């Protein structure tokens, strides 16, 4: 019933095959949730799920430290440069100032994304001026 591969391509954007390993890393993160956390402490970027050009997904999470690596299994470190701290106040200032469809931090673009309606990114660039938010990082969708 190729419906189910069609369709959870079509929906889930992803393959009755895929799926397993998929949720495996969905496994993975909810665990190793607590330990990345507290290793890294608050150089503690973010962290999320990515796709291997082999077509699997790899549990990646992010310091604004410098340790190129850690002893964690399954765990891809990576090195951003915000921190989550750093960005949070980015986005004290995106509210304490505030076409602009809504703002919030993302650490998979090591920022906060600002998002705006087509012909509005020069709300934002605007928006974000205003807002006494460091460009650095900032990062206006649309």
């Amino acid at each position: 019933d190729p419906q189910l591969k069609f369709a959870m391509q079509r929906d889930l954007g992803i393959f009755p095959t895929q799926l397993p390993q998929y949720l495996q890393t969905e496994k993975l993160a909810r665990t190793q949730a607590a330990a990345i956390e507290r290793e890294f402490g608050a150089q503690f970027a973010g962290s999320w799920i990515e796709r291997n050009e082999d077509g699997s997904f790899k549990l990646v999470a992010a310091t604004s430290g410098a340790r190129k690596s850690s002893t964690l299994g399954g765990v891809e470190v990576r090195n951003v440069r915000y921190s989550l701290k750093q960005l949070q106040s980015a986005m004290e200032q995106l509210d304490a100032g505030a076409g602009v469809q809504s703002w919030y931090v993302d650490p998979r673009s090591n920022a906060v994304v600002v998002k705006v309606d087509d012909g509005a990114t020069d709300a934002g660039v605007d928006f974000v001026a205003l807002s006494g938010a460091d460009s650095a990082q900032v990062r206006i969708e649309s």
